[PDB]
């Protein structure tokens, strides 16, 4: 939660229209009750405050959102070569490091399938 406190207030730092307050964000975790155990608690917190908090950023920031989200619960989740795949995948469209991904699980396999066809949209 203070993770994605810190993503939504840097997002309220670049645009002013962005901004984040403390009781939005409580009042979302709220919803998330009122509407392995610990892990459904936070995949229904990750999915509550993204359709909570996406529709207040445009196309862009939808996506940087979306990819940051994922990354997070992913990174923090699951092991470490599926982090580095994940780092150098988001490098080779930043075009910022280029190398290719090690395989291990299925996802990646489209992904890599999606970049390499030149779909950046998809």
């Amino acid at each position: 939660s203070v993770k994605i406190f810190s993503m939504l207030e840097k997002f309220g730092q670049f645009h002013w229209f962005y901004g984040i307050s403390i009781g939005q964000f409580l009042s979302c975790f709220k919803r998330v009750f009122i509407k392995t155990r610990v892990d459904e608690i936070l995949w229904l917190l990750y999915q509550e405050v993204y359709c909570q908090f996406s529709t207040a950023l445009d196309k862009k920031f939808k996506m940087i959102m979306a990819m940051t989200m994922f990354c997070l619960y992913k990174f923090d989740i699951e092991s470490e070569q599926y982090k580095e795949a994940v780092l150098t995948m988001i490098g080779v469209l930043s075009e910022s490091s280029d190398g290719v991904p090690k395989l291990t699980n299925d996802d990646l396999r489209y992904l890599w399938d999606y970049v390499t066809t030149k779909s950046y949209i998809s």
